[PDB]
């Protein structure tokens, strides 16, 4: 109780307009991504705008948490922290890769933000929290089908995800860092957002069908 922030600082709202950004910019990365991926499975149109809708949801109650607490998102900022994952994501679609896109999405994004929406629920205001709380089921939801669909094609496209993962998650990583003191001052622990990001991603590999050492060596790319 006494470890929950100050909501009203300058100091609070500060970090806030940079991560409550990050979460918006976010959001509406996913429902693009979504859509994207409908271009390259177009038997999959319907499920992608359901699951594309519920990000703009998610973004319309990020915003939302922003403005309850007198905050000016710093959307320019947010849009520098996504342009590297952004920049491989058009690529791979630009070449037809959908294990690429997948993995980005589907299984990288959404593992971070669920280890995000879950280290933050705790030191959340009282509006945020319930609509955080909201947010985190959906993501399981998004998680699961990036999941399904790998695991059903696991077997034609094992080395394009291997490649994938080489590339895409020292990015992460890299975005844990760069968002690790703001999400200090909004009391949350960069180890715990490591260590849920890194559960969730593991056991999404292991749905899939890798195996230990496959991701054990997936893991170490990290680095
Ligand atoms: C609401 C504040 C939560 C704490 C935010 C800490 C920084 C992590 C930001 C990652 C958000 C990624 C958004 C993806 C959403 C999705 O894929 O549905
Ligand atoms: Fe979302
Ligand atoms: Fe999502």
């Amino acid at each position: 109780s006494e470890a929950l922030p100050d909501f009203t600082s300058d100091r609070y709202k500060d970090a806030y307009s940079r991560i409550n950004a990050i979460v918006i910019e976010g959001e509406q990365e996913a429902h693009d991504n979504y859509i994207a991926i409908g271009t390259l499975l177009p038997d999959h149109v319907e499920e992608l705008k359901r699951l594309a809708k519920m990000e703009m949801r998610h973004k319309k109650g990020f915003t939302a948490c922003g403005k309850n607490l007198g905050v000016e998102a710093d959307m320019d900022f947010a849009r520098e922290f996504f342009a590297p994952l952004r920049d491989n994501f058009q690529t791979a679609l630009g070449q037809g890769k959908t294990p690429t896109c997948l993995l980005i999405q589907a299984l990288l994004i959404e593992a971070f933000a669920i280890s995000a929406y879950h280290t933050y629920i705790p030191v959340s205001d009282p509006f945020a929290r319930k609509i955080t709380e909201g947010v985190v089921k959906d993501e399981y939801t998004h998680l699961n089908y990036g999941e399904a669909w790998l695991k059903a094609n696991l077997e034609s496209c094992r080395e394009e995800l291997l490649e994938a993962n080489r590339e895409n998650l020292p990015l992460i990583r890299r975005m844990l860092d760069q968002v690790a003191g703001d999400a200090a001052v909004l009391q949350m622990d960069k180890e715990d957002l490591i260590e849920d990001f890194l559960i969730a991603y593991q056991e999404s590999l292991t749905e899939i069908g890798f195996n230990t050492r496959e991701i054990t060596r997936m893991a170490a790319a990290a680095l």
